């Protein structure tokens, strides 16, 4: 079963004016906002992701319309369906994920515990098994 | 001219597989960000805002849809439609501002350079006023 991962619920200050959610570094997650990044405008056959982190942690949020976060680790797999701004994925290191079944008008959000940094991306699926069979098998 | 505003640029990573922007703190926008929130689902005959802030930097950015931001200082009002995830609308201390005209289903997302702070709004007009004309006027 899923290690790494969880689903976070925001505020949601919602009444005749619309909804609102903050999300305070440290706060309602548990690490400093570094960077955050935003996906929009994806294709409806399109797949992104295919990659980990060694050192990473992240949160996302979709923001409009739906979205499916296909998780993996060795021997397990999650699809979750984000479709509510209010709450969060939070998704650790060497978790392997990949994103698809954007809708139309679709927003991904993204908060990021550290600048953006390609070393610290596991792009090769084969080291991906490798370095997380070290990790998640006993 | 509208002191204390502006437009700032992001990376627009865009190929077949859709649309990433990134924002890194004290990077893309000039402040760390402590606090980011998102505005969803209003009306189309909403107005939020009505405020200002003391000290309060925020970077506004609507990521999908449309919104129309009223920008008021003494004597002074722009209206700046957000419409492009990738530019975001900068607003410092001392700005009066206004949302409207958001679109279904707009998204807007904010950073703050705060942790959100009661005591650092401005929500009552007229006081408002008599601070900003100490500001801005001679
Ligand atoms: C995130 C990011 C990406 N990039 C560049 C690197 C590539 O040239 C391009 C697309 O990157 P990538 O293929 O990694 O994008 P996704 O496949 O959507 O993956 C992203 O979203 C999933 C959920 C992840 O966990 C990744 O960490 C994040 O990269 O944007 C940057 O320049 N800065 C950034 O902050
Ligand atoms: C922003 C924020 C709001 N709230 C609560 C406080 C209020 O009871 C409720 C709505 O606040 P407000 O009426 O100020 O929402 P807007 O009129 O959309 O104004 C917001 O968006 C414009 C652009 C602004 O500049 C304001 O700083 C920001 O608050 O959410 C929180 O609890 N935490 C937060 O971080
Ligand atoms: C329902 C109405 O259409 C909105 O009225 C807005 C308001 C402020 O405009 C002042 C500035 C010149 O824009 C008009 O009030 C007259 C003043 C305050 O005495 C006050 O609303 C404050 C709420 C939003 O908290």
């Amino acid at each position: 079963m899923l290690y790494n991962v969880a689903l976070i619920k925001f505020k949601d200050i919602a009444d005749k004016y619309g909804h609102l959610t903050p999300i305070e570094g440290k706060i309602d997650i548990p690490f400093d906002i570094k960077r955050v990044y935003y996906i929009t405008k994806v294709d409806k056959d399109i797949t992104r992701g295919y990659n980990s982190h060694k050192k990473l942690h992240q949160v996302l949020i979709c923001l409009n319309g739906s979205v499916k976060i296909r998780l993996k680790i060795p021997d397990e797999e999650k699809i979750i369906e984000l479709n509510d701004p209010s709450v969060g994925l939070y998704i650790g290191p060497l978790v392997w994920r990949e994103m698809f079944d954007f809708t139309e008008g679709c927003v991904l959000l993204v908060l990021a515990s550290e600048y953006y940094d390609e070393t610290d991306y596991i792009r090769n699926y084969d080291f991906y098994i490798d370095e997380a069979k070290k990790r998640f098998l006993e």
